[PDB]
């Protein structure tokens, strides 16, 4: 009935966590997809971070953007400014929404700070999906 397509620079961290949160918050009415401009596989830290909150994204695949799917979506949600810049032209009926989350994989710091960063971005994405689930954004 409804299709939501998450897009980010890659399909390893943010986009995979968004897919996981969306499948939890949205009911059996929404088809959820996530992809990246490039796809280099699931980030282990992202998988662990989601597991910590009871969500298993270990079976999710790392996919490159597919216009056949994107063009049929009710809305595409870019997860950072770079993704917004690189998101291809879509049919006028597809809503283009832009959210923004820091890349936990590029964080510099102590190992404890970096792990905390993954957990923080995970929580920010979840709370944003909660807003979408309630308001339709």
């Amino acid at each position: 009935n409804k299709i939501i397509y998450f897009l980010c620079t890659g399909n390893s961290c943010r986009s995979q966590m968004a897919e996981g949160w969306a499948k939890q918050y949205l009911g059996d009415e929404w088809k959820v997809y996530s992809a990246g401009i490039e796809a280099h596989g699931l980030n282990p830290n992202a998988v662990k971070a989601m597991k910590e909150v009871g969500i298993d994204i270990s079976n999710q695949t790392s996919d490159i953007i597919d216009s056949d799917i994107l063009n049929n979506a009710d809305l595409v949600v870019t997860l950072c400014g770079d993704a917004a810049d690189k998101c291809p032209m879509t049919p006028p009926h597809v809503k283009r929404e832009h959210w923004g989350f820091d890349d936990p994989a590029r964080a510099q710091g102590t190992e404890e700070e970096k792990w905390a960063f993954f957990q923080r971005v995970r929580d920010e994405i979840g709370n944003r999906l909660k807003e979408f689930a309630e308001t339709g954004k």
